[PDB]
């Protein structure tokens, strides 16, 4: 067993959760990589169509897991589940999840997101099949569905659509966006950046495949969608769909006049869900935002919108030495007015204090009937204000259990075109 | 074997082959990372001591570029010798200072290692009693606050032998605020210091119960009881704490010492254990302005700031404790620059720490980094290091916790 203390608290949670672990951190017992963003590139299959004896051992996992969570092991079902599966992937060389086994581990591979702060939420997730899809156009029609499902007037609603799984790996379904909705970032004629320049590169490719920009500051991005390891086709989303939110201050009436925006709906769309051994490449998932998404990373980071600037300006702050604060200080206002703004509108949202007291509960739960809660504290502490909210003092062990969400290559890296 | 780091902001690539060099344990396994864990986990036998012993003094030949020389050669048998009779040795004084000074370089979670070469090293390894240990102590104190020019230095006193001699400062700082837990459950003072406090009274100090007393020195030489001593106030400079914008700051009394000395860590240099290494440097403001004022279990003051700012403290999402929180900072660093004593901000701290690590991994081969206590305790995005990978490991000579005395030592009076 391994503890965890909590250093305001001093409460001691006992971890025994971490031996299920399967793949590697990264870390050694003399090197700690815990701060870099990929660490590891362990799999659990190799890096395409696995054999049988490649396959099968992660199939049998996944079936015995589900199956004892469901308090059936062993059982007649589960027996046949298993001689289901071998034979599946005798002819086919892979298998196909029953709609229960889709939902289970869709929604264990959220509760087992080490860096996800919102987890208290995980089995409150709705799941949407979309395996017998076939082409790009189908696929805008699913994320259509999605993102009105979840963005529900403003009362958001978690949800995952998911795609048909990999096969050969010259067959890959992927949303090329690395969220449902983003903005453009359009290179300066000077060298300057117009809108965000997190999405310039990709702001380019979809230039670069026909898609006529608005060269605004807020352009919402096309969907850039790939079916069955074909060309990616670009798709409007419909704006009725983009529920956006005006950003006003509560007390500063000049910051209205800044002319900022942001979108509700948090929709990640790059990641890989890894169930069984079986790779879903689309699966794109949203929840709704913690403000310090926006106000401290969006806005604030040197290499994105980069807004601190001006809002110090307008504050008549003074921008002459970094020991003024001035930087802090704008950070703050703007994060207040990020959230006053979506709670006028009725969308929702989280502040990071009530987020990280979540996730203290949450740990404790987890601890208290799995086990354990595998916890990346570097993602968790929120980038703004750490110190002031409980997770900061709370230790936390990190580990990796299937199922699970996964980073994959961008695929303009890979894709071969036609 | 090479491993390579990545600045997320600026896509600087560097290559560490530095950690090929890392000795004990960092806590973590392959299949668990303990980053976020405070601290992962008698006396050496002559076996164990010679390898370590020839490590430090392989690695201290090689850094003057004496690497194989007769001088080298010399001094390990010269070193063997020492250990083979008497079970220990005895580190030169170039030695030491070397030691001392890549303790710090070596220090994973130190921001203000840009500055490690430039360390002045007081050798007190002839010290014999507690008050000679105060002697010392005043003298650091006086040289490293040098009327508020702060330089940082470090003070060490002889080395453990059996474990049953050890030398240490009960202190945790050598300057700190006493704190006293009242019978309504308040506190009066530094609440992090209540059990200390609570030790100093039991062994005869007169507490003046004030919100602001600087704790005295409780001092152990040679394995025998600790001993009392009040350090001289006019070597403890302060600095009231106001500031530039509200007037009122004033009015709540607040005030800070200047020089931050950290006395209750062990000091390791070739496998020998300095129990008693107090070291000092300057303040990074947040360590006063966000923790010691505004932890929750420290003198939690946001409450009160936040009332005299009129914030709305019925809802969280106001954020008026992150308001607070840096207004509270702002005065720590005005008060201190207006008294021109040394401080650094943590923009200043955290950008000078990226030249530094930089410039390691350049001369050096790597710089062991600690995210988790780099990235400061607010504002953490908007600072260089927070998009900085880095890499931990332990390099030795080594600055190591070491258990509190009160819980181990063996009293012998009455
Ligand atoms: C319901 C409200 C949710 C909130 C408030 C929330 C909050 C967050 C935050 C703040 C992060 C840090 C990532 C960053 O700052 O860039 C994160 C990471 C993550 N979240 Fe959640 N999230 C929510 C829902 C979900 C859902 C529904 C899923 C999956 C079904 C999910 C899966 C993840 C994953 C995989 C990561 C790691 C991303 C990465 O490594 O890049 N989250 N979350
Ligand atoms: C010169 C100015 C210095 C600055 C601005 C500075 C800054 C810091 C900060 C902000 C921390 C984080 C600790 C906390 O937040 O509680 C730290 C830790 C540390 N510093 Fe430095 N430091 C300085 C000088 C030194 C010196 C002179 C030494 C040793 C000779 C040293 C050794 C350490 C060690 C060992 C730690 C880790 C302490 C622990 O693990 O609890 N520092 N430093
Ligand atoms: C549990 C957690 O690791 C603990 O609160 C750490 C986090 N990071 C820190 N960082 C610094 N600089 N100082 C600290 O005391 C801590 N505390
Ligand atoms: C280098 C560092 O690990 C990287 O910048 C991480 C730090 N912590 C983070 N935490 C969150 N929530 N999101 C991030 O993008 C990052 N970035
Ligand atoms: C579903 C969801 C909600 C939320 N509030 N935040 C996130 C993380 C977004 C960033 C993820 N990384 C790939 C960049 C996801
Ligand atoms: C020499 C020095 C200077 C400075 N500015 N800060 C420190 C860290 C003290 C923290 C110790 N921790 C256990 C809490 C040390
Ligand atoms: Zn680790």
């Amino acid at each position: 067993f391994l503890k965890v203390k909590n250093w305001e608290t001093e409460v001691v949670l006992t971890d025994t959760l971490h031996l299920k672990s399967t793949l590697e951190t990264g870390c050694t017992e003399y090197i700690c990589m815990g701060s870099i963003m990929h660490p590891s590139q362990h799999a659990r299959r190799p890096e395409d169509v696995a054999t049988k004896d490649q396959l099968f051992p992660l199939a049998k996992e996944f079936i015995d897991q589900y199956y004892s969570s469901i308090k059936r092991f062993g059982s007649k079902a589960h027996m046949e589940r298993l001689e289901e599966v071998n034979k599946e992937i005798d002819t086919t060389s892979t298998y196909q999840l029953k709609d229960t086994e889709l939902i289970y581990g869709a929604k264990h591979a959220w509760r087992n997101a080490s860096r996800c702060v919102g987890r208290i939420q995980w089995s409150k997730l709705q799941v949407f099949d979309a395996r017998d899809c076939t082409t790009a156009h189908g696929m805008f029609n699913y994320i259509c569905n999605h993102v009105k499902y979840a963005t529900n007037k403003g009362n958001l609603r978690s949800a995952i659509t998911i795609f048909p799984q990999r096969t050969d790996g010259k067959h890959d379904f992927r949303v090329w966006n690395s969220q449902l909705i983003r903005y453009a970032g359009y290179k300066q004629p000077d060298g300057s950046t117009l809108g965000d320049p997190a999405n310039v590169q990709f702001t380019e490719i979809c230039i670069q495949q026909g898609w006529k920009p608005p060269r605004g500051r807020f352009d919402v991005l096309p969907l850039l969608l790939q079916a069955n390891g074909n060309d990616p086709e670009l798709f409007q989303i419909p704006p009725e769909l983009v529920l956006e939110v005006p950003i006003r201050h509560p007390k500063f009436e000049w910051f209205k006049d800044l002319g900022l925006k942001w979108y509700g709906l948090p929709a990640v769309s790059n990641m890989l869900l890894e169930i069984g051994g079986l790779e879903f490449s689309a699966c794109p998932f949203s929840g709704w935002y913690m403000g310090t998404e926006i106000g401290v990373r969006d806005y604030c980071d040197n290499s994105r919108y980069n807004i601190l600037e001006e809002v110090a300006k307008k504050m008549n702050l003074d921008m002459r030495k970094t020991s003024s604060l001035w930087k802090d200080q704008a950070l703050v206002e703007i994060n207040i007015a990020v959230l006053y703004s979506f709670q006028s509108d009725k969308v929702t949202i989280v502040d990071h204090h009530s987020a990280t007291e979540s996730f203290i509960k949450h740990m404790e739960n987890e601890y208290r009937c799995r086990g354990g809660c595998p916890a990346d504290w570097v993602w968790i502490v929120p980038p703004m204000s750490g110190s002031i909210t409980p997770v900061f003092h709370q230790e936390m062990l990190n580990y990796r259990l299937t199922p699970s969400f996964e980073y994959q290559p961008d695929p303009w890296n890979t894709h071969v075109w036609k």
